[PDB]
């Protein structure tokens, strides 16, 4: 069980593309229904689920859980045994897993439909998934990975106490065990 949090970039047709202003989608927030957490908008890389997308003072904040056993075990092995994975991280970190995810997947990209379908009334869901990304971070903040949801939200000074309380209310109400098993498979 691993938690992630941070401010997101809102992209439409990712890697195909248009970055959106957070205000173009605030009318459709919050989103407390689980959305899949994938990697670089790739299919079959679901590693977890969103626990809440909230509009706060300085943009759209995301809190999610990384639940894929295959991904956690693979990432943990690389963090403990790979000189390449540890090259861009400070020497001898206490939590090599967290620091490596923090360094290699800093971006949280929120997938969305085209804006031309938002000015009108959208027919279907506006958001498709959130992605951990190695590139493309603009307005978003570097994703924070940790073991306690409260600890993750604490690392962001851009979130007031009242906001933080609103987040943990919807995060604490979600049990990670009731979530579906992500479909991630190791591409090794
Ligand atoms: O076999 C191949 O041809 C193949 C070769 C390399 C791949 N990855 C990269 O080039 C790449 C680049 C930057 C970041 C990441 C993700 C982190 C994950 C934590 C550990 C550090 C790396 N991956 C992938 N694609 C890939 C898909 C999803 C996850 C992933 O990481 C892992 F496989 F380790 F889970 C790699 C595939």
């Amino acid at each position: 069980g691993l938690y992630v949090g941070g401010f997101v970039d809102v992209v439409s047709c990712p890697k195909l593309e248009l970055y959106l202003d957070p205000d173009q989608v605030t009318d459709y927030l919050p989103v407390t229904e689980p959305l899949p957490i994938t990697i670089e908008h790739l299919p079959e890389t679901e590693v977890g689920w969103t626990l809440g997308l909230f509009q706060v003072s300085h943009g759209i904040f995301c809190t999610g859980a990384i639940t894929s056993p295959a991904f956690l075990e693979l990432a943990s092995r690389l963090a403990d045994t790979s000189h390449v994975a540890r090259a861009p991280v400070k020497n001898l970190p206490k939590e090599p897993l967290l620091e490596i995810l923090h360094t290699w997947l800093p971006g949280l990209s929120l997938s969305s439909i085209h804006p031309r379908e938002l000015s009108q009334t959208p027919s279907g869901p506006v958001f498709q998934h959130v992605s951990l990304c190695a590139l493309g971070r603009r307005r978003g903040t570097v994703a924070v990975y940790g073991h306690d949801a409260e600890w993750v939200v604490s690392r962001f000074s851009s979130v007031s106490k009242s906001e933080r309380a609103h987040i943990l209310q919807h995060v604490s109400s979600c049990r990670l065990e009731d979530l579906s098993t992500p479909n991630f498979v190791s591409p090794l």
